[PDB]
C-alpha cells in the first residue's frame, strides 16, 4: 500500500485543532448525532474495547457513539499487557508485526527480591513469553494505543468524539425503551451544550466513576492500600551494568522489597507528534494490516517517523507501588520540590540494589507535557459497589481496580469491558421489544451474573495483591509461593481456542487464577501470618520455613492435578517440569534478541530477518529459537500451527477454561 497523508493535508488545510481532526474521521461526522443506540463516557482504553468488541461481535446492529474530554488521546499510566489482550487485538486483525511498529515487545514477567536487612542480596524469578511464531505480549504507550483504537473504531462504524465531555449534572439516564437523554459539551464554560437521546449509557470514565458515584459510594478494602509514585527515564541500548544477573529489558521487571516493588517497563514513545500526522501512521498501519504486509516488508517504527514526520524515542517507565503504611521522615527536601520526586529519591537510596540500578537511567524531563516529569497517585484499590441500573452500566476502572502488580487494570478488566459489550445487544433490543415494565425487568435479570462477578472480582484481586506484597517481605516467599502460584494457577490454559464469541467467557474465568480454590488457601495462610509482624520486621527464618512447607504440599497435589501439558522447565527458569524448586537452575528457552544497532528487543522468527524498530538486518542465524529442553522440528511445527489463527465459533464446543483442572 503507498502510504496516504490524509488526515495531515485535511489538519493544514483547515487549519484544525486537534480534537477537529480526529472527529473529521468519524463514518456519521464531526457533529455529534442526534441519537446513537449506546453511548460511551470516556475513550480511555476501556471504553474503546467495549466499542470495538461491541461492533465486532456483531456488527451492523448497535449505533455506539464514544464521548472522551481529551483534545486528544492523553497520558495513562497502566502500560504492560498480557497474552490475553495481544489474543483480542489478533481476533480483532492485528497481529504483532503490526502491533510492534507501535509498541515495545515484552518477553516475560521477572521479578527482583531485594533483602532489607542484608543490603545487596537478592533472589530472582525469571518467567519467558512465547515464540514470535506464537505470539507476543506489548508494552503500550497509552496515547498510542488510545489512537489506535480510535481509528481502528472508526473504520468498524463507531463513532468517537474528542474534547468532548459528558455533562453528569443535566445528563438523564433511565430504563426506557431510549429513556436516555446524554448532554455533552465542551466543557462547563460551554454555552451550547448537545443531547444524544439513547438507550444505554456505558460509564468508562475510569476512577473518575462519574456516573456510578452517584448510585453508590467509593468502597475501600480493610487494612493497608498504595500510593504510586513515578516518571520516565532513558532506555540503555546496553543493559550490562544492570546489577542483577541475567537481565532483560525486555520483560516487565519486578523489584520487590519488603515495602513494595518497582515496575520497569522498556516502551518507544511517540511524544511529540502531530495528531494528524499519528493518524495518517496508524491508518497506514492498518491498510499494511488489511493487505498482509510481511513483517521484513513493512517499514520500521523510525521510518514510519521519517514517513510520516513523528517524533520517536526509546523510554523506561520506573514506577514505585509501596504500601501507605510506610513511615517517611518528615524533611525529605533533600530528594527533591515535589513529594513525587523527594518520596521517589527517597525510596531508591534505601536499597542499594535501586540506586545502582538507578544510576543505569537518565531522568527524563516532562515526557508528556509540563509538570510530568513525576507523577503520584495517593489510595490506589477501589471498589464500586453498583456498576448496572435501568439505561447504564459501567466497565473498566470505573467497576474498581487494585494494583499495577501483574497489570489486571487492563487484562483482567477487559473482562468487564468485552462481557459488557456481548451484553449490550440483547440490553439494547429488550428495550426495543417489549413495555418498559417488563424490558426493565428482564435486563436487571439478564446483568444479575455481570453485577455478582464484578461484586466478587475486585475483591479476590486484592487478595491477590496482597498475598504477593506479604511474600515480598521475604526472598524466599516472593518467588518460591507467590510467583509460583500466580503463574501455576494463572497461565492462560487453552488460549490458542479463544475466538470473538467466546472471549467475554473465557476471559471472566481467568482472573489470574484469583479464584483458583488451591491459590486461595495458600494466600490466606501467608496473608494471616504475615500481616501480624510489623512491616519494619523482618520475617523470623521459622515463618518463612513453614508458609515454604505448606505452600509446596497444597503445590505438589495441585500440579499433579493438572491434565495441561506444559514444558514447565522451559518457561520458568527456576524450576522444573514438576514446578519443584531448582536451586541454581538456569535453563530457559529464548525467544528475543537486542537489535545490535538500536537495542530494541526483537522477536525471533526465520521470516523477522531485519529489525522492526529501526530496520537493521540481522545476519539470519539469530532468528533461530532456542528451545531448552529441545524440541524436534515435528513439535516446532506442531506448536506453530496450533496459533496460526483461531478456531471458528463453534456453538456446541465446550468451553475450555484457564485454570487448572480440579482434583475430582
Ligand atoms: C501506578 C499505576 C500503574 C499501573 N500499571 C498498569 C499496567 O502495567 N498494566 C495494566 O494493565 N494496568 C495498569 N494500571 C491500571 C490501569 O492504569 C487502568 O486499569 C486503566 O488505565 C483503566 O482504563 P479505563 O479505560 O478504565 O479508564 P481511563 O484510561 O482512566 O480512561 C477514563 C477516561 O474517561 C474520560 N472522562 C472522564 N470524565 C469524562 C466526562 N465527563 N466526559 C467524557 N470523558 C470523560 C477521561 O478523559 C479518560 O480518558 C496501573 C494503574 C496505576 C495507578
Ligand atoms: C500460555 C502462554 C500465553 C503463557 N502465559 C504465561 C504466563 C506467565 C508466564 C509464562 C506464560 C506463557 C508462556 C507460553 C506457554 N505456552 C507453551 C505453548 C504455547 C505457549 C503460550 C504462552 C508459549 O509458547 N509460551
Ligand atoms: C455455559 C453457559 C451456561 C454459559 N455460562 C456463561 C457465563 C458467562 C457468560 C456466558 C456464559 C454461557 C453461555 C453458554 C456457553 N456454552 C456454549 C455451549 C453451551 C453454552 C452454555 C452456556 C451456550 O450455549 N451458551
Ligand atoms: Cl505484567
Ligand atoms: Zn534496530
Amino acid at each position: 500500500p503507498t502510504p496516504k497523508y490524509t488526515f495531515t493535508e485535511r489538519a493544514a488545510a483547515g487549519n484544525l485543532s486537534d480534537a477537529e481532526i480526529l472527529n473529521s474521521n468519524n463514518p456519521t461526522g464531526s457533529e455529534l448525532p442526534d441519537e446513537s443506540d449506546v453511548v460511551v463516557g470516556g475513550a480511555g482504553i476501556h471504553g474503546l474495547i467495549y466499542a470495538l468488541h461491541a461492533s465486532k461481535y456483531k456488527p451492523n446492529n448497535l449505533k455506539i457513539s464514544v464521548i472522551e474530554k481529551n483534545t486528544r488521546p492523553g497520558y495513562k499510566i497502566g502500560e504492560s499487557t498480557l497474552p490475553i489482550f495481544y489474543t483480542w487485538c489478533k481476533l480483532h486483525g492485528i497481529s504483532a508485526a503490526y502491533l510492534l511498529r507501535l509498541f515495545g515487545l515484552k518477553d516475560g514477567l521477572c521479578f527482583y527480591f531485594l533483602d532489607r536487612e542484608n543490603q545487596g542480596q537478592y533472589t530472582d524469578f525469571c518467567s519467558v513469553g512465547a515464540p514470535g511464531l506464537v505470539l507476543a505480549s506489548l508494552q503500550i504507550e497509552r496515547p498510542m494505543s488510545e489512537l489506535l483504537f480510535t481509528i481502528l473504531a472508526q473504520r468498524n462504524g463507531v463513532n468517537v468524539y474528542h474534547g468532548r465531555e459528558v455533562d453528569f449534572k443535566s445528563t438523564v439516564v433511565q430504563g426506557g425503551g431510549q429513556g436516555n437523554k446524554i448532554a455533552v459539551s465542551r466543557g462547563k464554560y460551554d454555552s451550547t451544550p448537545k443531547t444524544i437521546d439513547s438507550a444505554l449509557f456505558v460509564d468508562a470514565t475510569g476512577r473518575f466513576r462519574q456516573f456510578c458515584s452517584k448510585k453508590a459510594p467509593r468502597h475501600r478494602f480493610d487494612g493497608w492500600n498504595c500510593n504510586a509514585f513515578w516518571g520516565y527515564f532513558t532506555a540503555p541500548k546496553d543493559e550490562s551494568k544492570i546489577p542483577f544477573d541475567l537481565y532483560e529489558g525486555d520483560a516487565t521487571n519486578h523489584l520487590c522489597f519488603p515495602e513494595g516493588w518497582v515496575w520497569v517497563i522498556r516502551l518507544p514513545s511517540w511524544e511529540g507528534s502531530p495528531i494528524a500526522n499519528l493518524m495518517d501512521m496508524v491508518t497506514y498501519i492498518l491498510e499494511c494490516a488489511d493487505a498482509g504486509v510481511p513483517g521484513d516488508e513493512l517499514p520500521s517504527s523510525e521510518e514510519l517517523a521519517r514517513m510520516f514526520g513523528l517524533k520517536f524515542q526509546w523510554v523506561t517507565s520506573i514506577g514505585f507501588a509501596v504500601r501507605n503504611d510506610v513511615k517517611y521522615p518528615e524533611d525529605l527536601s533533600a530528594y527533591g520540590t515535589r513529594e513525587a520526586e523527594q518520596k521517589f529519591n527517597y525510596f531508591v537510596q534505601k536499597y542499594e540494589l535501586l540506586q545502582q540500578f538507578m544510576s543505569n537511567f537518565e531522568l527524563i524531563e516532562n515526557l508528556y507535557g509540563p509538570g510530568t516529569t513525576w507523577f503520584i497517585r495517593k489510595t490506589l484499590a477501589y471498589q464500586s459497589p453498583v456498576v448496572s441500573g435501568p439505561g447504564w452500566l459501567a466497565i473498566g476502572d470505573a467497576c474498581g481496580f487494585t494494583n499495577p502488580l501483574y497489570s489486571p487494570g487492563i487484562n483482567v478488566g477487559m473482562s468487564t469491558s468485552t462481557w459488557a459489550a456481548q451484553l449490550s445487544h440483547p440490553i439494547v433490543e429488550i428495550g426495543k421489544s417489549a413495555p418498559a415494565d417488563a424490558a426493565e425487568s428482564s435486563i436487571r435479570k439478564l446483568l444479575v451474573p455481570y453485577d455478582d462477578y464484578c461484586k466478587s472480582l475486585v475483591p479476590a484481586l486484592e487478595q491477590m495483591n496482597r498475598f504477593n506484597y506479604v511474600c515480598y517481605r521475604d526472598t524466599r516467599l516472593g518467588p518460591q509461593v507467590a510467583c509460583l502460584w500466580q503463574f501455576f494457577a494463572g497461565i492462560e490454559r487453552y488460549l490458542s481456542d479463544v475466538n470473538i464469541e467466546t472471549f467475554a467467557h473465557y476471559a471472566i474465568k481467568w482472573v489470574w487464577g484469583a479464584m483458583v480454590p488451591e491459590y486461595q488457601q495458600v494466600a490466606q495462610k501467608c496473608i494471616e501470618h504475615i500481616e501480624t509482624v510489623p512491616l519494619d520486621e523482618r520475617l523470623p527464618d521459622a515463618m518463612v520455613d513453614e508458609l515454604l512447607a505448606f505452600s509446596n504440599r497444597i503445590k505438589s497435589a495441585a500440579v499433579a492435578a493438572d491434565d495441561f501439558s506444559l514444558r514447565w522447565d522451559a518457561i520458568l527458569r527456576s524450576f522444573d517440569r514438576s514446578l519443584n524448586f531448582v536451586e541454581g537452575k538456569t535453563s530457559r528457552d529464548i525467544y528475543t534478541r537486542q537489535c545490535s544497532g538500536c537495542g530494541a528487543w526483537l522477536q525471533l522468527r526465520p521470516d523477522w530477518k531485519k529489525c522492526h524498530s529501526c530496520g537493521l538486518l540481522g545476519t539470519e542465524p539469530q532468528t533461530a529459537v532456542t528451545f531448552d529442553p529441545p524440541l524436534t522440528a515435528e513439535e516446532e511445527a506442531l506448536l506453530y500451527a496450533a496459533w496460526n489463527t483461531a478456531p471458528k465459533y463453534d456453538p456446541s464446543k465446550e468451553l475450555k477454561l484457564p485454570t487448572p483442572t480440579r482434583p475430582a
